Protein backbone atom coordinates (compact mmCIF):
# COMPACT_ATOMS: atom_id res chain seq x y z
CA UNK A 1 0.00 0.00 0.00
CA UNK A 2 2.98 2.68 -0.49
CA UNK A 3 2.31 5.47 -2.71
CA UNK A 4 3.05 5.47 -6.74
CA UNK A 5 5.12 6.56 -7.90
CA UNK A 6 7.38 5.69 -5.91
CA UNK A 7 10.80 7.72 -5.16
CA UNK A 8 12.95 4.23 -3.18
CA UNK A 9 16.83 6.23 -2.14
CA UNK A 10 19.49 4.29 -3.08
CA UNK A 11 22.17 5.70 -0.56
CA UNK A 12 26.01 5.77 -2.37
CA UNK A 13 23.88 4.54 -5.60
CA UNK A 14 24.38 1.09 -6.65
CA UNK A 15 27.17 -1.49 -7.03
CA UNK A 16 27.08 -5.61 -7.70
CA UNK A 17 26.15 -7.40 -5.20
CA UNK A 18 23.20 -4.97 -4.42
CA UNK A 19 19.67 -6.53 -5.16
CA UNK A 20 16.43 -4.95 -5.30
CA UNK A 21 13.09 -6.23 -4.49
CA UNK A 22 9.72 -5.12 -5.75
CA UNK A 23 6.24 -6.50 -4.69
CA UNK A 24 3.30 -5.33 -6.39
CA UNK A 25 -0.06 -6.57 -7.94
CA UNK A 26 -0.95 -5.55 -11.37
CA UNK A 27 -4.08 -3.55 -11.34
CA UNK A 28 -6.99 -4.92 -13.44
CA UNK A 29 -6.68 -3.28 -17.23
CA UNK A 30 -3.19 -2.20 -16.90
CA UNK A 31 -1.33 -0.22 -19.19
CA UNK A 32 2.19 0.05 -18.22
CA UNK A 33 4.90 -0.04 -15.52
CA UNK A 34 8.22 1.58 -15.09
CA UNK A 35 11.23 1.74 -12.99
CA UNK A 36 13.51 4.20 -13.43
CA UNK A 37 16.97 3.83 -11.91
CA UNK A 38 18.12 7.80 -11.98
CA UNK A 39 21.74 9.41 -11.91
CA UNK A 40 19.97 13.05 -11.05
CA UNK A 41 18.19 13.85 -13.89
CA UNK A 42 19.27 10.52 -15.86
CA UNK A 43 17.60 7.39 -16.10
CA UNK A 44 20.72 4.83 -16.05
CA UNK A 45 17.81 1.92 -16.32
CA UNK A 46 14.36 2.13 -17.53
CA UNK A 47 12.39 -1.07 -17.45
CA UNK A 48 8.96 -0.62 -18.96
CA UNK A 49 6.26 -3.29 -19.14
CA UNK A 50 4.08 -2.54 -22.11
CA UNK A 51 0.64 -4.48 -21.95
CA UNK A 52 -0.55 -2.78 -25.13
CA UNK A 53 1.56 -1.15 -27.50
CA UNK A 54 0.13 -2.05 -30.56
CA UNK A 55 -2.15 -4.92 -29.06
CA UNK A 56 1.35 -6.74 -27.97
CA UNK A 57 2.66 -7.20 -24.45
CA UNK A 58 6.31 -6.32 -24.37
CA UNK A 59 9.01 -5.26 -22.26
CA UNK A 60 11.11 -1.66 -22.86
CA UNK A 61 14.54 -1.22 -21.59
CA UNK A 62 16.34 1.81 -22.26
CA UNK A 63 18.66 4.50 -21.36
CA UNK A 64 18.02 8.54 -21.37
CA UNK A 65 20.69 10.90 -21.38
CA UNK A 66 20.05 14.83 -21.23
CA UNK A 67 16.60 14.11 -22.06
CA UNK A 68 17.28 11.77 -24.71
CA UNK A 69 16.47 8.44 -24.84
CA UNK A 70 18.89 5.81 -26.07
CA UNK A 71 18.16 2.70 -28.58
CA UNK A 72 15.69 0.57 -27.24
CA UNK A 73 16.31 -2.89 -25.62
CA UNK A 74 13.15 -5.10 -26.03
CA UNK A 75 12.02 -8.42 -24.46
CA UNK A 76 8.81 -9.72 -25.70
CA UNK A 77 8.56 -12.40 -22.79
CA UNK A 78 6.26 -10.77 -20.83
CA UNK A 79 5.73 -11.97 -17.07
CA UNK A 80 3.22 -9.70 -15.40
CA UNK A 81 -0.34 -10.18 -15.85
CA UNK A 82 -3.11 -7.66 -15.43
CA UNK A 83 -4.75 -8.01 -12.10
CA UNK A 84 -2.25 -10.57 -10.17
CA UNK A 85 0.83 -10.22 -7.49
CA UNK A 86 4.17 -10.13 -8.79
CA UNK A 87 8.06 -9.66 -7.40
CA UNK A 88 10.80 -7.93 -9.74
CA UNK A 89 14.19 -8.55 -8.27
CA UNK A 90 17.15 -6.46 -10.01
CA UNK A 91 20.41 -7.86 -9.06
CA UNK A 92 23.02 -5.48 -9.68
CA UNK A 93 26.25 -7.24 -11.37
CA UNK A 94 29.65 -5.92 -12.82
CA UNK A 95 28.30 -5.29 -16.19
CA UNK A 96 24.44 -5.33 -16.15
CA UNK A 97 21.59 -5.27 -14.27
CA UNK A 98 20.05 -9.08 -14.14
CA UNK A 99 15.88 -8.56 -13.93
CA UNK A 100 14.20 -11.85 -12.48
CA UNK A 101 10.53 -12.19 -12.17
CA UNK A 102 8.48 -14.38 -10.05
CA UNK A 103 11.71 -16.12 -9.63
CA UNK A 104 12.29 -16.58 -13.18
CA UNK A 105 15.02 -14.80 -14.92
CA UNK A 106 13.53 -12.33 -17.67
CA UNK A 107 16.34 -10.01 -18.91
CA UNK A 108 19.93 -8.26 -18.59
CA UNK A 109 20.38 -4.34 -19.26
CA UNK A 110 24.54 -3.79 -19.59
CA UNK A 111 25.59 -0.53 -17.98
CA UNK A 112 25.25 2.42 -20.18
CA UNK A 113 25.66 4.65 -17.16
CA UNK A 114 28.70 3.42 -15.65
CA UNK A 115 29.29 5.88 -12.48
CA UNK A 116 27.21 2.96 -10.39
CA UNK A 117 27.64 5.01 -7.02
CA UNK A 118 25.58 8.07 -8.91
CA UNK A 119 22.61 5.79 -9.58
CA UNK A 120 20.80 6.94 -6.48
CA UNK A 121 17.03 6.42 -6.91
CA UNK A 122 14.58 4.30 -8.16
CA UNK A 123 11.44 5.73 -9.12
CA UNK A 124 8.47 2.85 -9.34
CA UNK A 125 5.71 4.05 -11.66
CA UNK A 126 2.30 2.88 -13.03
CA UNK A 127 -0.23 0.69 -13.13
CA UNK A 128 0.47 -1.50 -9.59
CA UNK A 129 -0.57 -1.57 -5.98
CA UNK A 130 3.06 -1.44 -4.38
CA UNK A 131 3.23 -3.46 -1.41
CA UNK A 132 7.58 -3.33 -0.73
CA UNK A 133 10.03 -2.23 -2.28
CA UNK A 134 13.37 -2.59 -0.58
CA UNK A 135 17.36 -3.74 -1.27
CA UNK A 136 19.68 -5.94 0.37
CA UNK A 137 23.19 -7.10 -0.52
CA UNK A 138 23.95 -11.20 -1.98
C1 LIG B 1 2.16 5.35 -15.74
N1 LIG B 1 3.50 5.89 -15.62
C2 LIG B 1 4.46 6.19 -16.68
C3 LIG B 1 4.73 7.48 -17.12
F1 LIG B 1 4.07 8.52 -16.57
C4 LIG B 1 5.66 7.76 -18.09
F2 LIG B 1 5.88 9.03 -18.46
C5 LIG B 1 6.41 6.76 -18.69
C6 LIG B 1 7.42 7.04 -19.73
C7 LIG B 1 7.76 6.34 -20.86
N2 LIG B 1 8.77 7.05 -21.41
C8 LIG B 1 9.54 6.76 -22.63
C9 LIG B 1 10.35 5.48 -22.45
O1 LIG B 1 9.48 4.38 -22.27
C10 LIG B 1 11.17 5.24 -23.71
C11 LIG B 1 11.86 3.92 -23.72
O2 LIG B 1 12.63 3.84 -24.88
O3 LIG B 1 10.26 5.20 -24.81
C12 LIG B 1 9.71 6.48 -25.00
S1 LIG B 1 9.07 6.56 -26.68
C13 LIG B 1 10.61 6.97 -27.48
C14 LIG B 1 10.94 8.27 -27.84
C15 LIG B 1 12.18 8.54 -28.40
C16 LIG B 1 13.11 7.53 -28.61
C17 LIG B 1 14.46 7.83 -29.20
C18 LIG B 1 12.76 6.23 -28.25
C19 LIG B 1 11.52 5.95 -27.70
C20 LIG B 1 8.68 6.78 -23.91
O4 LIG B 1 8.15 8.08 -24.10
N3 LIG B 1 9.05 8.14 -20.67
N4 LIG B 1 8.23 8.13 -19.65
C21 LIG B 1 6.15 5.48 -18.27
F3 LIG B 1 6.83 4.47 -18.82
C22 LIG B 1 5.20 5.19 -17.31
F4 LIG B 1 4.96 3.91 -17.04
Amino acid sequence: PLIVPYNLPLPGGVVPRMLITILGTVKPNANRIALDFQRGNDVAFHFNPRFNENNRRVIVCNTKLDNNWGREERQSVFPFESGKPFKIQVLVEPDHFKVAVNDAHLLQYNHRVKKLNEISKLGISGDIDLTSASYTMI
